[PDB]
């Protein structure tokens, strides 16, 4: 796993693969969840522990939390998605802020039954996960963390759902239904591959 | 009477309670190094909105200070104990980043305080200097001391003197000018401050 190698071996270097992926992924995933951190303010927060701009207290805290959640997801690569894992992600994400189980079980079982994981598998997983809506809040962001995990674990294109096309993301999700994931598949396919965009950082 | 109103009307929009909290915390936190402006503190307290430039520690300790303030008001007339101070300290530093004469001397200070026949501003000033000299915690000693000072004033229906930040550092200079047995500088500093109750008299003497 050439990409994963560089990624895991650069965690404590600024402008490194790990920190670029972290910054980019979180900027977009958080902004889609309503965060008001600019890309500059997010870097300042992550690198220097300094808050700037106008934010709800929840935005500040969840943004800080999303940093720990990202690290946990990278640390957990190749671990099975379980209830403990998903609950832990959600609990970390909302720390210090203001028939689900059977359906989730069925989804996870379906996922690990696949001969191979593809972007199509990941899109179907994402839609079904969001349709289940297992948590009271934060389902979108938890689902996107899981998409990232699944892309990294299987050496697939790293497609970062983007603020620039956030409308396309949520509207393509809404346009899916059980048995039809084409709108989301097409959206994800339209996205640039992070690995290629930043090939200079790892190959 | 002031205290009755302070508690009674606390839930009003921009209540006397909120004004006291905002004014006390703005100064107590700024003296401790917070960079929240008066405007940004009000936005945080009233609307849970963070503005300006701050360390994450500053944001968190400022938020913690709001809860600690509520705790202090909620527990008026309850005695200052070692555990009480430990709890204020723990809450103030929550979610952030010889030395053993402290326990008896702090215990001595507490028993000395509750052995007084009448609590005055003089007693409160002496308590404050001795508390800060003892310096029982690694951090937050100034803020905890000022919380305790406010508690002592409220509990004894004394003039409410809010220690203020100013460009000349008059409060810190008054503390540093004191010595054991000489609290005149701090007593005089507190004497020079206006009574909060008077400054906001239309918020509790009106009706």
């Amino acid at each position: 796993n050439s990409f994963l190698d560089k990624l895991i071996e650069t965690k404590e270097l600024k402008n490194s693969l790990y920190n670029v992926l972290k910054h980019n992924f979180l900027y977009h995933a958080n902004k889609i969840a309503g965060s008001t951190f600019t890309t500059e303010a997010l870097a300042l927060l992550l690198d220097k522990n300094v808050v700037t701009g106008r934010h709800t207290l929840d935005d500040v805290q969840e943004t800080v939390n999303s940093s720990y959640v990202f690290d946990t997801v990278i640390d957990s690569l190749k671990e099975k998605i379980t209830h403990n894992f998903l609950r832990n992600l959600h609990s970390s994400l909302i720390f210090n802020t203001t028939e689900v189980e059977p359906k989730l079980d069925e989804l996870i079982e379906w996922y690990y039954s696949q001969s191979e994981v593809s972007i199509k598998v990941i899109a179907e997983f994402h839609y079904r996960f969001e349709l289940i809506h297992p948590f009271q809040d934060g389902n979108g962001r938890i689902g996107r963390f899981v998409m990232l995990k699944q892309m990294l674990e299987n050496n697939l294109p790293i497609k970062i759902v983007s603020w620039d096309s956030e409308d396309l993301y949520r509207n393509s999700l809404n346009s899916c239904s059980l048995g039809n994931y084409v709108p989301l598949i097409e959206y994800l396919s339209s996205l640039e591959d992070f690995r290629e965009v930043y090939k200079m950082l790892w190959k």
